[PDB]
RNA sequence: UUGGAGAGUUUGAUCCUGGCUCAGGGUGAACGCUGGCGGCGUGCCUAAGACAUGCAAGUCGUGCGGGCCGCGGG
């Protein structure tokens, strides 16, 4: 099993005669703090089901981060629409320096030491997607020598 | 490679653009309430407006001639 954290829980509305009627969403990451994270987005008529629905997707889309002594191997800059995330490798006693969104994403991934920065649209849902697709594009010296 | 966190606010709801605003550190500071000791710094940022009084540049008789006073003694 994994450690699980709810990063976002929001309410949205739609309109029809008689007035507004709501729907809830939850951005949820899940991970072992040992090289495995997954991000899931769940929407439902009530908070709990959405949180649970989210968790199922989180496990449905996962990714394997090549941790090297608790930091990422190389620079990664990634855009997701108008959102940009910078992940920069950091030495031992550094700490995890990121906003509560990529913080929880990287944290549950076993990342213990990292310099980061959000640029552009800091919309919670998009910055999430950009942090993940960044990891999914992380490589190591092995991976490289094998390609080339 | 010793180094980089963001949030609030346009919408019924969304994504984006965009500004406004905030949390930080800093100061020869000032103001309010309050105020026990000590150490080290430090204190007219305005009128280079105006200033009472004292003090801040003198020293040498191993350059010279003197006046006064004194010790000496003619
Ligand atoms: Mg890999
Ligand atoms: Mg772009
Ligand atoms: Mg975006
Ligand atoms: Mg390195
Ligand atoms: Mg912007
Ligand atoms: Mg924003
Ligand atoms: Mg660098
Ligand atoms: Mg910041
Ligand atoms: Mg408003
Ligand atoms: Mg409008
Ligand atoms: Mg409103
Ligand atoms: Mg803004
Ligand atoms: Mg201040
Ligand atoms: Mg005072
Ligand atoms: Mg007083
Ligand atoms: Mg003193
Ligand atoms: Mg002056
Ligand atoms: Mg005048
Ligand atoms: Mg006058
Ligand atoms: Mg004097
Ligand atoms: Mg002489």
């Amino acid at each position: 099993d994994f450690e699980e954290k709810m990063i976002l829980i929001r309410r949205t509305a739609r309109m029809q005669a008689g007035g507004r009627r709501f729907r809830f969403g939850a951005l949820v990451v899940v991970g072992d703090r040992q090289g495995r994270v997954g991000l899931g987005f769940g929407k439902a008529p009530e908070v709990p089901l959405a949180v649970q629905k989210a968790g199922y997707y989180a496990r449905r889309n996962m990714v394997e981060v090549p941790l090297q002594n608790g930091t990422i191997p190389h620079e990664i800059e990634v855009e997701f629409g108008a959102s940009k995330i910078v992940l920069k490798p950091a030495a031992p006693g550094t700490g995890v320096i990121a906003g509560a969104v990529p913080r929880a994403i990287l944290e549950l991934a076993g990342v213990t030491d990292i310099l980061t920065k959000e640029l552009g649209s800091r919309n919670p849902i998009n910055i999430a997607y950009a942090t993940m697709e960044a990891l999914r594009q992380l490589r190591t010296k092995a991976d490289v020598e094998r390609l080339r």
